[PDB]
DNA sequence: AAAAAAA
C-alpha cells in the first residue's frame, strides 16, 4: 500500500497530556491514570504517537523510537483512549490485541497495563488478560471467561491455540493490532504466526476484514518491514512515525559504548570478569549490570563462573528460555526490584525488558541478529538515566564490528587490546567445575550458534569457528588439545568432509 | 548440534 513518512522535526510544538484533554482526544479518567505516574513530560514517540493512533479510522501506523524512550504508554494510551471512547459497544468483547517476541515482555506489558489500572481503579473496568506460552491453558482461558478482557496482551504460538479454539466468543470485534518490537515478529520462524492471526482476526471481525487498525513499534526498523507486514496491514495508507533521522543511527547517543578485543574467544571470559571485577571495587558493591551470551549453555556455564567468582559481592540470576515461567517471572521482578546484582542472559532479555537503573550491559560473543546489537546495549541508560556498554570480543569477530558500522551507522570510538595475565587464567579455570564432557556440549553449542551467523556477520568460516572450538582446549588448559567427538556426529555436524572439521575436531569413536 | 517461540 502508501506509505506516508513523517521524519523527526526539531522544531515542534509540544504535547502534553493537559493538551491532549483540553483538545479532547483524551478523556480525563486516562489523563488522571498518566499524570499520577509523575513523569516529567511525554516522550517524543508519545507526543507524536497518541494523536495520530486514535485520528482517522483509516490509517495503518508504523512508528521507530529509540530503547526506553517509551514506546509501549505510547500505544497503550491510545487503547484505553479508545476503550474509553466505545465503553457502550461490545463492553464484554477483546478490542486490542498486542503481540510481543518473548514471554516475560508481554507479561511486562501486562504489567504496566496493570500499572495503568493501578493509577486510576476507575479504568479496572477495561480487564486485561495475558496469553502467553509456558502457562497453563485452562486457567488463562478461566481467566479470560472471568473478566471478559477488552486488551489481550500475548505471544503468538498460544494466541493461535487460543484463537483456533475460541476466536468467535471473544475476538469476533477486535478494532486494534499490536506488533511490538515488529521487526523481530515479521522474521522467519514468527511471520507465518502473524500472518495467521491477521487472517484470522480479519476473518472473523463482524464490521468487516478490514477494519483492524494495525500498529508496529520497535526500536529497529525501516521501509522493508512494510514490505514484510504487507500481508498483515490492512488500510489503504501506512503512517510512518520517526523521532530518529534518516542517517541518524538506532543506537542511544547517551549509552557509552566500548569494545574489548581479545586474540581468543575464550580470553573475553577472563575480560569480563576483569572488568567485573574492576567495577565492583569501584563502585562498592554498588553494581547493576545485564551480561547477554550466545547460547543457553554457555549462559549456564558463565553463571557458574559468575557465581563462583562474584557471589560474595553481588547476586548472580540465570536468564533463559529453559528456565520455567514462575523462575524467569520471579527472578525478573527480583532483577527490576533490587538495586544490585548480574543478570547473565540469552537473547529472551535483549528486546523490550525494562529493567530500571542498569548501570552496565555487557556482551560476550555477539548477538543472534545484527538488530539484537541495538536492543541488547538498550536495557540501559533507559528513561532518562546514564549507561555504558562493553562489547567483549575477539580479532575472528572482528567483521561484527564493521558489519555495525555499514548497516546501521554505529561506531564504537572505544576500542582496546586484551591478553591475559596468567594469574586470572588460574583463578578461573579453578572456578570450572564441570567435567569435559559439559565442557564438551558448552563449546560445541558454540560452534552451532556461530555457525549460523557466519553469512550475517560477515565472518570467515575457516577462521572462526576453529577459533570457537579451541575454547575446549583452552577450557581444559591443553590448547593443542582438540574436542574428541564420534565419526558419525561429526558426520551430523556435516563437516567430516571438510579441513575446518578436520582443524577443530578428534574423532575418537 | 544453534535466542526464541506450541506442546
Ligand atoms: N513519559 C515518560 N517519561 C518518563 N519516563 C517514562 C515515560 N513513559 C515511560 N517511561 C518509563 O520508561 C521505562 C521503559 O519504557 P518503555 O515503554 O519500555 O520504552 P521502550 O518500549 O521504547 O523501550 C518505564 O520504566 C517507564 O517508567
Ligand atoms: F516496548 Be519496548 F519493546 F519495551
Ligand atoms: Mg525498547
Amino acid at each position: 500500500s502508501k506509505l506516508i513518512h513523517v521524519p523527526k522535526e526539531d522544531n515542534s510544538k509540544e504535547v502534553t497530556l493537559d493538551s491532549l484533554l483540553e483538545e479532547g482526544v483524551l478523556d480525563k479518567e486516562i489523563h488522571k491514570a498518566i499524570t499520577r505516574m509523575e513523569f516529567p513530560g511525554l516522550t517524543p514517540v508519545q507526543q507524536k504517537t497518541i494523536k495520530p493512533i486514535l485520528s482517522s479510522e483509516d490509517h495503518d501506523v508504523i512508528a521507530r523510537a529509540k530503547t526506553g524512550t517509551g514506546k509501549t504508554f505510547a500505544f497503550l494510551i491510545p487503547i484505553f483512549q479508545h476503550l474509553i471512547n466505545t465503553k457502550f459497544d461490545s463492553q464484554y468483547m477483546v478490542k486490542a490485541v498486542i503481540v510481543a517476541p518473548t514471554r516475560d515482555l508481554a507479561l511486562q506489558i501486562e504489567a504496566e497495563v496493570k500499572k495503568i489500572h493501578d493509577m486510576n481503579y476507575g479504568l479496572k473496568k477495561y480487564a486485561c488478560v495475558s496469553l502467553v506460552g509456558g502457562t497453563d491453558f485452562r486457567a488463562a482461558m478461566n481467566k479470560m471467561n472471568k473478566l471478559r478482557p477488552n486488551i489481550v496482551i500475548a505471544t503468538p504460538g498460544r494466541l493461535i491455540d487460543v484463537l483456533e479454539k475460541y476466536s468467535n466468543k471473544f475476538f469476533r470485534f477486535v478494532d486494534y493490532k499490536v506488533l511490538d518490537e515488529a521487526d523481530r515478529l515479521l522474521e522467519i520462524g514468527f511471520r507465518d504466526d502473524l500472518e495467521t492471526i491477521s487472517g484470522i482476526l480479519n476473518e472473523k471481525n463482524s464490521k468487516s476484514a478490514d477494519n483492524i487498525k494495525t500498529l508496529l513499534f520497535s526500536a529497529t526498523l525501516d521501509d522493508k518491514v512494510q514490505k514484510l507486514a504487507n500481508n498483515i496491514m490492512n488500510k489503504k495508507e501506512c503512517l510512518f512515525l520517526d523521532t530518529v533521522d534518516k542517517n541518524e543511527p538506532e543506537a542511544h547517543e547517551r549509552i557509552d559504548q566500548s569494545v574489548v578485543i581479545s586474540e581468543k574467544f575464550a580470553n573475553s571470559i577472563f575480560a569480563a570478569v576483569e572488568h567485573i571485577k574492576k567495577q565492583i571495587k569501584e563502585r562498592d558493591s554498588n553494581y547493576k549490570a545485564i551480561i547477554f551470551a550466545p547460547t543457553v549453555k554457555f549462559t549456564s556455564f558463565l553463571c557458574s563462573i559468575l557465581k563462583n567468582e562474584f557471589k560474595k559481592d553481588l547476586p548472580i540470576l540465570e536468564f533463559h528460555g529453559k528456565i520455567t515461567q514462575n523462575k524467569r517471572t520471579s527472578l525478573v521482578k527480583r532483577f527490576k526490584k533490587d538495586e544490585s546484582g548480574i543478570l547473565v542472559c540469552t537473547d529472551v532479555g535483549a528486546r523490550g525488558m525494562d529493567f530500571p537503573n542498569v548501570h552496565e550491559v555487557l556482551q560476550i560473543g555477539v548477538p543472534s541478529e545484527l538488530a539484537n546489537y541495538i536492543h541488547r546495549i538498550g536495557r540501559t541508560a533507559r528513561s532518562g538515566k546514564e549507561g555504558s556498554s562493553v562489547l567483549f570480543i575477539c580479532k575472528d569477530e572482528l567483521p561484527f564490528v564493521r558489519e555495525l558500522e555499514d548497516a546501521k551507522n554505529i561506531v564504537i570510538a572505544k576500542q582496546e587490546k586484551y591478553e591475559p595475565s596468567e594469574e586470572i587464567k588460574s583463578e578461573v579455570l579453578e572456578a570450572v567445575t564441570e567435567e569435559p564432557e559439559d565442557i564438551s556440549d558448552i563449546v560445541i553449542s558454540l560452534i552451532s550458534s556461530y555457525r549460523s551467523c557466519i553469512k550475517e556477520y560477515r565472518f570467515s568460516e575457516r577462521r572462526i569457528l576453529p577459533e570457537i572450538a579451541s575454547t575446549y582446549g583452552v577450557l581444559l588448559n591443553d590448547p593443542q588439545l582438540k574436542i574428541p567427538v564420534s565419526r558419525r556426529f561429526l558426520d551430523k555436524l556435516g563437516l567430516s568432509r571438510s579441513p575446518i572439521g578436520k582443524a577443530m575436531f578428534e574423532i575418537r569413536d
